[PDB]
């Protein structure tokens, strides 16, 4: 099965032309958690901006061109990027906004990081409906002083 996780602010906003205005090393935290050990597919804009292989995990790229990195696996569907990942428990998409799109329809859970945050930007993550997934796991948190915005962590599960 397949899983998207991904950090929204409000609105569904997860991404701009520059960096967000947030600092959440507690959101970071949960995603190497809830990510190591298995295959991670991204588009090539988030691959731009984490600027690394990450580590303990399978990078898989998605592209129109060729790949420019060969520590990772570049792809050019959808469907190579799923035969890329084998025979797992677990696929992470991990964004972007295009990628998520096209994930979604076929997710069967979301690990969601919600945002108390009004930001500007670009780049949304595709409209769910409520009812059509079961919170599973939730946590509120407030901010710190290591974290900006108070943030919770949100696991839903497919109905
Ligand atoms: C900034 C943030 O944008 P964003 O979050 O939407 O970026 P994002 O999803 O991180 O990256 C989008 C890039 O992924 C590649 N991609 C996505 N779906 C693909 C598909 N089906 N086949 C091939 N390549 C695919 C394309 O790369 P290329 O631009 O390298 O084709 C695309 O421009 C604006
Ligand atoms: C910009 N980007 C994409 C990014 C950032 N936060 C997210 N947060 C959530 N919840 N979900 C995502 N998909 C997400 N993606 C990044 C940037 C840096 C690292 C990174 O260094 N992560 C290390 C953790 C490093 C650290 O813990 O500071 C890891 O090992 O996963 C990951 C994703």
């Amino acid at each position: 099965m397949i899983s998207l996780i991904a950090a929204l602010a409000v609105d569904r906003v997860i991404g701009m032309e520059n960096a967000m205005p947030w600092n959440l090393p507690a959101d970071l935290a949960w995603f190497k958690r809830n990510t190591l050990d298995k295959p991670v597919i991204m588009g090539r804009h988030t691959w731009e901006s984490i600027g690394r292989p990450l580590p303990g995990r399978k990078n898989i790229i998605l592209s129109s061109q060729p790949g420019t990195d060969d520590r990772v696996t570049w792809v050019k569907s959808v469907d190579e990027a799923i035969a890329a990942c084998g025979d797992v428990p677990e696929i992470m998409v991990i964004g972007g906004g295009r990628v998520y799109e096209q994930f979604l329809p076929k997710a069967q859970k979301l690990y969601l990081t919600h945002i108390d945050a009004e930001v500007e930007g670009d780049t949304h993550f595709p409209d769910y409906e409520p009812d059509d997934w079961e919170s599973v796991f939730s946590e509120f948190h407030d901010a710190d002083a290591q974290n900006s915005h108070s943030y919770c962590f949100e696991i839903l599960e497919r109905r």
